[PDB]
């Protein structure tokens, strides 16, 4: 199926699900569908994220990916769930390791210039750039992206729709996660649908 | 003791610089009796090695040694004593070590890739440091929300108006601080005044 | 033959070139070297860069090292060209553990505690702190250097002409990184001689 690289460029924004809620997961899927915002990361964080996944999977138009993996047994169980990607906060070389075995569409989180030498030499060129505001925001990446003119990422950690045009403007980011989208109560799925429609607007210079 | 039950026992764990061997003594009774008994005596000084045997002999110290770099520090506090070890940030081999030598470390961690690592290693309890240089409570909030098992202990200009506010957070156990012993001469009336004050800190980890 | 400490202490800036065409590497080197800036880092971030080191290192004085050195076969290619230095955003155990036993004089970035622990462990004890002013400047430079304070640096990322003599006060900086002497565009050789020759007469409180 799909890399990395294919599922960054599919939207501009790629919304950071916490389900508290089983009950939430399709209502949340199906109106990030309606909006044009297909690619889905659950993060797991809370026990019922992997059904969750299960359940999301099964909406059409849907990519369901799994976030928060931090290790080789959490990406199988993903992937045994129906994850077609995966998205890490940090990175280890076992997991990179593991993700590049299995063939699996990893997204690894850096935060400094060790944290991407070790993802080349695992062959991985595709990270996110988390959590971008607490570690210097678009200024910083646009340094790291200079360091490492090969390498493209997608920030995420603070991202706002005033501020992800931006970070979208350069060539280096192909899209930003967002937890705005989806706000923390219980899910409106019109004010959701309005959400990603305004974000599936969103220009984007690398696309 | 393991590491998790050490952070629990008192809300602030003091940072101790012995530069005057006599300090010792009066310094870890009047800590012990404003009820703070988990002492981290860094081991920068000269003479910290013995004043960690000094404060072993006063009752009801629970003694750590800090700035643990490498190994063979660790081996050298382990050796003089200490029922637990702080460094700076962790590496796989002092990870390794103590886990082997089934030594109490509550390493520094800066990013996911530091937690990561730990995690990978067994461990799961962590400082956050140098806080005020790496987003402060903003970030270890977001640090915390994303690695939901992981608990921490702040580090690095915490103050005694800034400590109550990591303490809201349940993922935080304890601080470590160093205004508890002011410079110059020990006034161990003030020491155990300041001691009773950090002791009453409220913590939503812990009843 | 000399070891990264050796060349942190040959000037007051190491500048970071970035060259977009070979046939201005032979010019920048022999400016900066007028103007008494001898070490020239030649960073791996265009595909000639390698070529323009073979050039800058027939410049007489020059003292020629690779940057953005990624792992241990890039720091092969950059010393088969010539490179008497090399300089890495970042560390990684196998390209520190590969330039001690090849006796490189690396100059690793690093940017946390965990970056030092792995480098002291490998008999590191020389960085530069990278990228300066994304990760917290001066004041989280100054609380790193009192953790470590065996240690030296290379503050660079964002340093200015400015901000080079508050960096270079601090006694454990023994340079800073910089790209102001030649920055983006065609090389204008004046220009580039003069502000070497201003960043050579900075103070330092470290070298003297």
């Amino acid at each position: 199926m799909r890399d990395i690289d294919s599922v960054m460029r599919l939207a501009p924004v790629m919304p950071v699900l916490v389900i508290e809620d089983i009950a939430d997961a399709k209502p949340i899927a199906e109106a990030l569908v309606a909006g044009g915002l297909n690619v889905l990361e659950v993060t797991l964080r809370t026990p019922c994220a992997l059904e969750a996944i299960k359940i999301m999977k099964e909406v059409p138009g849907a990519v369901v990916g799994a976030g928060t993996v931090l290790n080789a047994k959490m990406l199988d169980q993903a992937q045994e769930a129906g994850c077609e990607f995966f998205v890490s906060p940090g990175l280890t070389a076992d997991l990179g390791k593991h993700a590049v075995a299995q063939k699996a569409a990893l997204l690894p989180g850096v935060a400094n210039a060790a944290d991407v030498m070790l993802g080349l030499d695992l062959g991985l060129d595709r990270f996110k750039f988390f959590p971008a505001e607490n570690i210097g925001g678009l200024p910083a990446l646009k340094s790291m992206a200079s360091v490492f003119r090969q390498v493209r990422f997608c920030p995420t950690g603070g991202i706002t729709p005033t501020s992800a045009p931006k970070y979208l403007e350069n060539p280096s980011i192909l899209c930003v996660g967002g937890s705005w989208v989806v706000p923390a109560g219980k899910p409106d799925v019109a004010k959701i649908t309005a959400l990603a429609k305004e974000a599936s607007a969103f220009k984007r210079a690398a696309v």
